[PDB]
DNA sequence: CGGGCTTCGGCCAGAGGTCGAGGGTAATAAGAGAATTTATACCTTTATCGTCCCATAG
């Protein structure tokens, strides 16, 4: 499937850094991982007395 | 052969992390009527304490 996307048959490729813009020596993992957001929120953790 | 004497088995007590966070649920039916006490309400009587006139001591 990633070879016929034209990606990396890996799935790895070098990323290029945000503030330096240099790329990194060796290749790291991306893609598009399904994330959640659990109801947990510091909104109501948040107290002080 | 009864008797101290050790040991063992059944029975009960106590103790089991902390800190959050949220939610929910928490408990009812004799009337009558008689009687007794108690808080209330008005009123009078005595003392009390605020108040000022007056003689006097310096």
């Amino acid at each position: 499937m990633l070879k016929l996307a034209d990606l990396p048959e890996s799935g790895q490729m070098r990323l290029f850094d945000g503030r330096t813009g240099n790329q990194f020596e060796r290749p790291t993992t991306v893609g598009y991982m399904y994330m959640l957001k659990l109801n947990h929120l510091v909104d109501d953790k948040m107290h002080a007395r």
